[PDB]
């Protein structure tokens, strides 16, 4: 009931949700910053009203959190870098060659040493140096760092969310709806690879890209920018994000021969008795479309094979929280509320499973099933880059932690190459549109004083990290809540 | 514990939520029709997915519901007429003189007999004749009818909600954002006044106009068209709706000397201990702004006195369901969740009050306080044009009904000229973006068979209507639930 | 959806739970009276602490309740007579011949005219005359009365509950544990038959005798006298009660040729999938044992045939409230909590059924299944003598009423000779050890003022009684809650 | 935020609830053993149906639990010895001088060396040696042991509970109702003192004696033997238990000069605003009566001063779990349900406090107030001998543990001589009549396999024990849940 020698155990974080908190560390130059400070979004209830500047303040407290992490047995951490802190001003003018196929696809972006030297002139050195400083503080402790380049926020010069909602995508800097975002992201990737390449053991181009376009252009009641309902816009954004990844991959490899992958949000799909295999297609079209393209260069019923997109997934980051259950075959399976992410805060699902403060059903088995299926589908190394639960009372986290770590063990014990488990957040943080009311930390944070408090789950985590597995004395928590 | 001789007792309904249900009676020409059938709105969860064509089918069953109403003691009913059923095609070309002041305000719209004869040529006779037929069926029973001209849906030729959201108000037929809506509404009002003027005992220009612009341009998560977040758009719509009312009033009076008023959505505002009188201003700015203008011709801290808007409120229709509670003075009182409309479905408020299926707190005292305050503010005749509760099990309606009828009695007993009480809906209906899951009927409706079933609250209603008051034997329900 | 012409519709009541309430009407001479006033029982929580003297006061208000009943459409009522009010003093000395078989069974008790004349000398005339007065007040209205002789309380001279618990049955007047109770009950039966024989259309010797011995000697935590845990005592009491019934039957028939039956408490038993038929035996041993003996003169695996007990069930009174669900075959089926009577107050059962204030699952289908099974088992006329629900808010009663009346209709429509439906209580009353916190009335009673208030369910009842069935307009309530 | 150097930290256990579990270790010779195996008690629901033989099996696993305890930082443990395991056969015949005053009180029992040598001949050596073995295993680790002589079960030769209930106390071996129990207990105490005197650092004559007589003779629905409702029997048992303590104290002192005290169940009494001081008397009569007598030799309004009972409380063991709240002065304060021990499982009290699985309100402040009050009343050294919470999910224990440890710190910090804190149970155990459904362990026990699993609260306990206080990093849990 122990993991391999070099198995990575730790947690993940993002720039936007943890950095700000102490005066002077804000990043007012991103779409998300403007979006959550917007009066109309607030009045409408799209955003909670809480501010990132009142966050945990990792930008200033990094050293103390790293010590806390180390005290709990964290040996590996996955972090990101804000595009907008690195390039507050537009990088549009740094030309760079861009190869386009017959259909307008950006099959190649060439960012050479001169371009990088030029980008380095536009970059915000204070931020760049501060990132190296924070991450070097963790790495020089003899610990591993996984660096993710993108975790949602976009620079305002690239995306003006408010203007996109009022005027339409065609009359405003439209973020991922602007194909040039691909080129700019590629330049940003090369620069980071060249500047911080020595720090990480692995790279990740982006975090849950699917959530960005699904929330921003489909599930608009979720409060994600630009909140512009349009399936057409969603597909466009998805398309450019897939390209942005492929191009970022090429450019990172030019300055860093380290593994380059992608962190993705996977819900474990499920349905009726033996309805049909029409579900498999369903899953291929919505759940596995994106990772299929960036690995195989194609997807379901679509001969198209793009070489510039294929073979660009050295490892796969798995963010797992719960499941999604559907009904009916026909040609349209439908979502059943009361299951997975569609439960009530603190409630119980029809399957007798407890639900988080977010109203997400605790379902550890899904992680097990997800991992096996991913490996059979892609055969690539996997890392649980995110797994946790909104639970301010810590009434679920302890069991939730042991349950999912077990599912990971079970998968590894069966040969699945899962290289590590990273818990979502060591500390509470800014839960995007939801604000601070959603607490995922193993460590509670008083956002007024910025003090960190250990929740009992944190103690449980230390036992697991220290034992590099689940000690017999904690085997009972592989069950439920 | 009885009301005056001619006190009106009954219920209210709207075209959109009750008419369709039987094939062939749909009105596919309004913004709301397109809006609730929209794939994206549905996927996003903005609308429930339920369809109005599966409603109660009053358009075909009117006679049966009128008998049911009569069997229950209903002596008065308030109904509406869909602008889009009357004028499916644009009325823009029927010129008509339009007087504009220096600021662009439409202070006068002259629709004479020729214009009316012309409008009558564009009108959909089948619909016009069917309305006269349905309402004549009720009136010729020796009962009273209150006719409301507008209850939300707008003709598509005037408002294309989907296009407004995608392109922006300036690139689409923008409904109330288009000042010409004022002129068109005035023409529509004159035509109805001239065509159906003999039917009603009183007129209402519109139903809860504030909900239309607040939901459509501010509280966009509510699923109201066009769902275009913009405080600027909200004020503009409000402005034109205020003008539309004033102009509709002038044109109705030209063909009908009967009382012309307005039905409005009033929440009973409340706050802390003795925080301040800054609240009064708050109420004048958000709650009483609109009815102040259409009566006094002005509002708080705004000398402006508009004669073309003042003196256009012969009676006030009061739609009451619950309250809203605030906190803090400063300069920004804030809403306290867990109170009034912000409670949980079936829950209990911090004040031990039961909450409806809609999550709205039962608070009968508010109606009492609201009526007194309205009379002292406006001194005009009042009619509770709406009062009911979302409650499919009828676990609250019986007490909810007696409670509020009591508050009205209490007010009348103290001299307040409340001329009647109309319960919201005799039967369940299509609750807009919420679909059919919200049941307000005294009578349950199986939307599959269209059959009407009496809920016990219906029996209680009959006792009240028959006794024209609250019999001693039912006095215990003036309490709570 | 209507019952036969002469179908009986009304309600039932008992002496102890409704009579007292107005000073001077108490009956301090029964075991139950002393039992609920006992300091130790109260401190222990065996009894609630509420007093019968604070009840509805039917003894004084009978005329007003009869009018209320009549106003609601009640055409038939089932009432009882307190043994202890009729014979406050011991009747032991009125000799009377008693025939005993070889095993000590009391196969015959001869109470002739002289004995009756003698008993009439010991009887409390004021009470006897007052009963005739109350019941004559109902009957002379042209309504039916069903008279039940025993509804739990026993005279103190026959049963001293407190002394039985402290000293043991062998050192105290032990109620039904004293076989002489059979002889005394027989004398009491003849006297009532001779004295009040003209009033009722049918007789009932006793009400739910099984509850008396099961609660009093087995389920002692229920607070029933004498609360003396002993399976041996339970069987003895059951044995003498069976004899008491047979003997009472013989003696009533001597002075009244009217139908004589028994009212019984039937739970609808249920179990697993297809476990076995070992359940049938189970049911025969616990549920149908008693009514089997008083009708067939024998029971399961027990050749014994007693002629003095058989053929003494002209009709069967059915008291139905909920079900009981079991698990496992083996030789011992076990009760599953969370079902039927073992639910939580106001909760929901694993089958999505609402639960009463008593924590009893609403399950109308059980009544249907129970009636068919009873008829096939006994082939005797049946009358639902009790059916209702503890629900002070009247959140279940309306639907509960229509549901069960429907099950009865369904049974009658299929040929089952169910002669009537009597709702448990028109008004709230003293719910034995539970006190007043359990409200079963269709009419709420303020026990402080003694005023009766109609609950909406009462209105629903009137519709059913008046229509002598379930009108179409109320068909939706044949469902659930 | 640390306790003194030699502050005792650990947990308590009892023989009956932990010893059995592995075949062959049962103690079938006590009243509790027979009582929980009784068919009638089970059918009646007086006992759960669970069996002690399926318990944790400490009798065989002691060494493993001691290691677990030590691993968690436990430095002190309080245990008991079953009277019935030591003397399975009657000790009645070992004469021994008994001094009786004028009123029959047993003021003195002389057990000399010969008597002890004789008792040692009747004692069950296997049990005696096994106890010394188990406790020596803990003590020889350099840890402290507190030995309690009585924790409820009585030998069958002294108490036949079933026979007491059926026949009455006067026709059966009536346990504490038999004054000779005083003499036998005194003999048992001298023997244990002489045989195991070297092991403990302190003695306790009995555990929560008040619960024994209150549950057994008053709150009979609780399922405690003999379940014989009688206030007269309760006072008698209380009287003899008070004497048994005094006599046990005298005889322990003869063979052991170590501190001899008593462990008691204290609820924290509370009431209205400023009702009166009639409450103080109330508390003295029910809560502090017993400990008053064994210390002062008298109680409220009762001049009587008994020298043979006074000065026999060297230290006081405090068992605290929750409070009890009353209302009204008059002459009879009454208990308010919904507070303290009268809450619902998992619910919340009217004061916003979480409630345990037992339905007991978490109220840490009570322990603080209780300790101060006890010290001011008695001025004796205090030890929290019991404190814990029924919580199988460990959703409350972590905070419950830190809260109460804080209350103790607060008391010690203010000078109150509280010498230690013992948590109720390291592991889950047999919760008497409630069976295994009530889990109080810091460590979960799978009673099927007998395996011990650490609950997160156990980890929190270790931090406290190791730090000999509440570390800053855990200060947030001194609040609520």
């Amino acid at each position: 009931m122990k993991f391999p020698k070099d198995f990575m155990i730790g947690y993940s974080s993002s720039p936007f949700q943890f950095e700000a908190g102490i005066p002077g560390s804000e990043d007012p130059n991103s779409d998300w910053w403007v979006w959550v400070h917007d009066p109309e979004n607030t009045a409408a209830g799209l955003v909670s009203g809480d501010f990132p500047e009142n966050g945990p303040g990792y930008w200033n407290l990094n050293q103390n959190d790293h010590d806390l992490a180390e005290k709990l047995g964290v040996n590996t951490i996955r972090v990101g870098v804000e595009w907008s802190r690195i390039f507050p001003k537009p990088t549009f003018n740094v030309k760079v060659p861009v190869e386009r196929d017959e259909n307008g696809s950006i099959v190649h972006v060439d960012v050479d040493d001169k371009a990088v030297e030029r980008l380095d002139e536009l970059a915000n050195k204070e931020a760049v140096n501060h990132y190296v400083e924070m991450y070097k503080d963790w790495v020089e402790r003899g610990r591993k760092l996984i660096l993710n380049l993108y975790h949602w926020p976009l620079p305002l010069w690239l995306h003006n969310p408010i203007m996109v909602r009022r005027m339409g995508p065609d009359r405003a800097p439209s973020g991922w709806l602007n194909e040039e975002s691909v080129v700019e992201f590629a330049k940003y990737a090369a620069y980071i690879a060249w500047k911080m390449g020595e720090l990480p053991v692995m790279w990740s181009t982006m975090n849950e890209p699917n959530v960005v376009y699904e929330q921003g252009y489909m599930f608009v009641k979720g409060g994600f920018p630009p909140g512009y309902l349009s399936l057409e816009a969603a597909d466009k954004a998805r398309r450019n994000m897939i390209q942005a990844h492929a191009r970022a991959y090429d450019n990172i490899k030019r300055f860093s021969k380290k593994p380059v992958g992608l962190i993705y949000a996977f819900q474990w799909f499920e349905l009726l008795e033996g309805p049909a295999e029409v579900f498999d297609k369903f899953k291929s079209s919505k759940l596995y479309y994106f990772t299929d393209i960036v690995s195989k260069g194609s997807s379901i019923i679509n001969v198209e094979y793009r070489r510039d997109l294929a073979n660009r997934l050295d490892w796969l980051g798995v963010n797992y929280y719960s499941r999604l259950v559907y009904k009916i075959v026909d040609d349209k399976p439908i979502i059943l509320h009361g299951y997975g992410f569609l439960c009530t805060p603190g409630g119980i699902s029809p399957a007798e499973n407890p639900c988080s403060d977010f109203g997400w059903e605790v379902y550890p088995e899904g992680l097990y099933l997800l991992l096996k299926e991913l490996y059979n589908r892609y055969g690539v190394d996997l890392i649980v880059t995110e797994n946790g639960v909104s639970d301010s009372r810590d009434a679920l986290r302890p069991a939730y932690l042991v349950s999912h770590v077990y599912s990971v063990w079970k998968a590894a014990n069966e040969g699945i190459p899962v290289k590590g488990y990273l818990h979502w957040s060591l500390t509470d943080n800014y839960e995007w549109a939801q604000g601070f009311r959603q607490k995922f930390g193993l460590v509670m944070v008083d956002f007024k004083t910025k003090k960190r408090y250990l929740r009992p789950s944190a103690l449980v985590f230390r036992e697991i990290a220290t034992h590099n597995g689940i000690p017999d004395e904690l085997q009972h928590l592989t069950l439920i809540q």
